């Protein structure tokens, strides 16, 4: 029976650990693979971890230069969230140097995109084969969120990013029914850049906090119905959320433009509350060290700092990198709405650690009613490892 | 459908061996988790091996001082009993460095406390999500049993401590439905020590046999109805069954009181036979060495030391540790009632053989309608490893 | 419930990857079969990747000489598309140093065939267990496709060759219900050669594009009714599709007779599409390097070499070998007719590279309504391994 | 629902191979268990090679010494039939160093024997969890088939022994309804020894070969009756497939004492066939190599050696070892009889080769209607290990 992500979301007090996998602490010795853009992804029956893989394992001399982003060797696969990337309960999802993933509920539907840069093609799979396929309609890297995609009675719908990355390019909307193409619709930001959004289902309609890899270290954000018709813009409070960034003393916030003169940026989330948010960021404000989650009072409509709270998930003397959201189902929490939970990427290796090799593992955290003790669940690996 | 364990135990003659993993022996070589507290539970359908990684896998240079008890790499995960584990066939139950798991029929519930030692937080894992979050009231290192949590009829119970461990702390009970806190109730026993404990369904209301890690080299017990209303005290029997303990010959036992003038202690269990009792031990009363359960006439009412049976698992000559309880539900063992069944966690390496690194294997055995040989069901491997 | 593959080929225009497994990059660490013939076969439920195993696994002693094509260690096993052929998730289908497999709706029918050169027996399994057995009816080297048999509404059926591989050889179908040998039938091609067919259901009739490995650059071609009548004959497309072949320029097309002045060849695939022609070959006309996929007007049904699209799957430097069809259910892509898809296996180490081993990965691709950018998805394997 | 082996065996002309795991050739590298006895035995569902490891893995220092036929470490286990006896595959059934196992139609019983030499305990598992205990009534190595037990329309028996092996011991049988003892029986064999029976349904009852290690080159026989009336003796046929043995020219055969003046024995199996007989056993007179099949005319109810049909299955020059029968269930081949189906073990190492370890593959073959090629399915590997 399909499933109904029309519920708002649980209004949330702190985060508290859902897993770790400690995937690199267990390369050393085990068959994992090496790894990147690990995001999470649930079903009306589990939890997965999805992944891109070098097409290699750690401690082995094909992990050598897996700090190279789009590789004809790059495979989206999947494991039990908690469970580490290793060979032996990987399910094999598509090949992918960029993707996304959800389920409507019936199945898994996974989108990876892979091919030259010139051209890439994006390979929907829903239940496990091919069934569309999304050409680059820029020529300039097809790319999708790297997290969760959301799927709202049926129907899944994401972003996709294409043209330059440090300057603008064009975004999209697509939508689709069991796999099944059946619906886009372009994004309109000229001044903007919309990179990875980390989105989720609010509302009846799916919210999304993204990446500004042009100017902004403040977030794009968009709201979606269903008939494709969005609003899009900046995240109103006035927290750079973004890496690198400025300073919260010296800072300006907008619902409509970019703020700061940073270009780069990392992938990173938020959670609307009624009127606050939830946003993460790394903990250092130039370097992917760290990981803390804030809650800004009024923080989504207005351009306020009001902080109600605050939380440490890694310390800033750890790696981290990535974040992203997803939500628990309502056949599964058993709450009466959709319980916002979130993930980190935490890096290692390349290019800051003496390594031939560059892979992550992950931390994920959830939305409960409670406020939650800080504390760092960091990697924990130790390098080099012998093929240094 | 839910699972009533309702009714009472089997009275039970002898026990006779379940399974056995060789886990550290098979280490050596495969890829198994440094592992601890390896407990087991079972669902109307299967019977599981929860236990503690140290994020790490034997002989790999990460399970180096892998004795130290809390870290953020911690996790629990699970296996079917008899299984070792490993890498490829464990499930991640949740983050923990204390924890306690159980099933109501329809899911499996389990906790996993980490977190700072200061306010250490408890999440509930009710079929895989986190459910439900328990802060540590009173600050100082909230933990759970290490062994099986019990469910009678669809709701589960268990208890907890917070406070030191070398003198007085605090006592909770706890109760949920589908993985939601709803009940709990503080165990008053001043100038008790209430640590880690081994509980099974009886009669309708579950007992709980302790650990006093303050003065008690006899073990607290507890009983508790649905309500959680509860009598709490000490197994009755004038036999301590704890480490370090004193002689059998000077010892006298107490249902109200803790007795003899040894601190320290470790992870043990007791099983109600009508009026008799099964209690489990190690062999040494001074090291955690060899093991062997005894069965006292009255001695769950009186403090009399009648030895009706008594039946050696692992020989003194040999390193154990903790033991644990748990029942064949009735969907299961065909029997009449709860089947009581037990495990031994026998621990290896530090801090007394040549190893950088600290795990255990375990050997489970069950009461059956018969007495059963003595004998020694050993770790059986080999240290140091090749990364000593 | 039965599966009907009576729906004809839905016409495709490009085609976009399915799936990777990198086996052979993984090999390097993880534990991986060495592997040849790795073929894919879906039903109602799941593709998977059939596979020969040497008995051994990659950078091990007993990989040595692993270019032997016919062991009695050799074993057909299977994992699920996408996925390497690794250990400890491949399930045994067959003893087999040739073979073919394929799902009826109801089970997996595998024909795995062993045994000495002079009379080799082949074993049908149906649902895992052996059900039938076909002796070689002429003394040598009893063999199959190597690639997936069809199955049209509960029957399969599949071509089978006997005699010598450089010369006349004998050519026979076979059909099946439930792993019941219940029908077969002579090809009679006096001065042609059938060698490893690639079969797919189309409009009612399994169609084949096979190997001659007498005299034929141009591949046999063969038409099958469900009662056995057949039509035999040559792909009439003037391109030779065969390796080693001539040159594209100079070369003369027939649907009745073998072309060209070659001896040799390699498994390869072709689909009508009305009255066109996909078809696959190596890039290279001599060696086994490179990939490509061609669609010729009207090349089904006349000798014409129009080519309306051409897509390089793996680049002319880059070792390929065989390639193989096979189709996505009704029952899966959703299709209103069955998706032509295909595989190609990689080849790497002997005889050209420094290696006592040789094994393959490979990379499956899929029949979409719209054109896909050329690229090559090569192994990517670093040779050689420590075992040199 | 209950499984019926209520048919009759289906008369069979030559044995076709059904799977083969080449473990230890796996092993050089994978993570195998050093294995023996590897019997197999079907359910309505699947087919499974049940095993006991040494508590350890190939090529590993804790195989060392795996001559010894009983240790605590000893665990019966289990995978799908085909697949090797690896790590992440196996089912951990019970403990044991000396099993049999089989299932009724609804669940699997195993029945694992272990403890001390004096007095072992036999532990009864129905569906996992052990359900019924079974002491050494007569203190002398309690012990079993090491192969298939029989379950006729949900009731399973089996043959035990106890007392010396190198002269008069004893020989029960016993029966059980969902892993409950249920009836026993007292064999009656003064002058005779029966070890390690090979049984199958036939008839509606179960007849057993059995290996007689004090006297008879021929086999002991057994057929038993679900009301546990007996017919006990030896295999009439006058052709010793025992090993050591003597002579076929010089031989007298009984139906009702043991022939010949060797002691020693090996594991066998024997298949009625009306009045014919199918018996296995290896090449070599005096040494455990190679292996064949041999079909007596009468040679059931009489004293002959009349051969229709020989087949060898490997070569003497090649390891071999135990034997054992099953059959496949209706539920599974189709025919309208129980499939006639065996195993063969084939043993490596200690204490012919250079090695610390002793350990076996197998080779698997079933009853088909037609006669099979002879060849030879041999272990394969190569030693010494590197851990030499
Ligand atoms: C900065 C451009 C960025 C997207 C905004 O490219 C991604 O950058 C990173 C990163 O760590 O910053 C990791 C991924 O591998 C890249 N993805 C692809 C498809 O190339
Ligand atoms: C002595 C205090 C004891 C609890 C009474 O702490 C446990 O001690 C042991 C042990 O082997 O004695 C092992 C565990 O890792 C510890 N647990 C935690 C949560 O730290
Ligand atoms: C050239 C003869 C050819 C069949 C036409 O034999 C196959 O040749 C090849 C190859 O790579 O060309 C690989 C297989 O292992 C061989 N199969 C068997 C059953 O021996
Ligand atoms: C010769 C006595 C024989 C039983 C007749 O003992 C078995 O002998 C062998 C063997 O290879 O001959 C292998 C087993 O491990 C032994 N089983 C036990 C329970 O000890
Ligand atoms: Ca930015
Ligand atoms: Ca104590
Ligand atoms: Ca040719
Ligand atoms: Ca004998």
């Amino acid at each position: 029976t399909y499933m109904n992500n029309t519920e708002a979301i649980c209004d949330a007090k702190g985060f508290a650990p859902f897993s770790k996998d400690n995937g690199i602490r267990i390369g050393s010795r085990g068959h994992i693979f090496v790894i990147r853009e690990p995001f999470v992804s649930c079903s009306p029956i589990e939890c997965r971890t999805f992944f891109l893989t070098q097409g290699s394992l750690l401690n082995d001399k094909h992990s050598n230069g897996t700090v190279k982003d789009r590789s004809p060797f790059r495979t989206l696969m999947s494991v039990e969230v908690g469970q580490s990337p290793n060979v032996y309960q990987a399910r094999f999802e598509a090949v992918a140097w960029s993707a996304t993933a959800c389920h409507d509920g019936k199945k898994w539907m996974t989108v990876g995109v892979t091919g030259p840069d010139s051209k890439a093609v994006a390979v929907i799979h829903y239940g496990g084969v091919p069934t569309d396929v999304v050409n680059s309609w820029a020529g300039d890297i097809l790319r999708t969120q790297e997290s969760s995609c959301t799927c709202i009675q049926g129907d899944c719908y994401w972003v996709m990013t294409d043209g330059p990355a440090n300057r603008q390019a064009q975004y999209r909307i697509y939508k689709a029914n069991q796999g099944r193409i059946i619906g886009q619709t372009d994004i309109s930001f000229n001044g903007g850049h919309i990179e990875e959004c980390s989105c989720y289902p609010n509302d009846g309609k799916v919210e999304c906090v993204c990446r500004d890899n042009w100017t902004g270290t403040n977030r794009p954000v968009l709201v979606i119905s269903p008939d494709l018709s969005y609003r899009v813009g900046y995240l109103c409070a006035g927290i750079p959320s973004d890496t690198p960034r400025g300073e919260d003393t010296q800072f300006t916030g907008s619902c409509t433009s970019p703020m700061g003169n940073q270009g780069y940026g990392v992938k990173g989330f938020g959670f609307r509350q009624g009127t606050d948010v939830w946003m993460g960021r790394t903990i250092s404000r130039t370097s992917r060290s760290g990981f803390e989650i804030l809650r800004i009072k009024n923080g989504w409509t207005q351009t306020s700092k009001e902080q109600i709270r605050k939380q440490v998930v890694v310390d800033n003397l750890n790696w981290s990198g990535y974040s992203g959201s997803f939500t628990l189902p309502v056949e599964l929490s058993g709450k009466d709405c959709l319980v916002p939970c979130f993930w980190v990427e935490m890096i290692r290796g390349k290019p800051e650690e003496k390594t031939i090799w560059t892979s992550s593992s992950s931390i994920v955290m959830c939305g409960v009613d409670y406020e939650v003790a800080d504390w760092s669940w960091h990697d924990g690996a130790i390098l080099p490892f012998d093929i240094d």
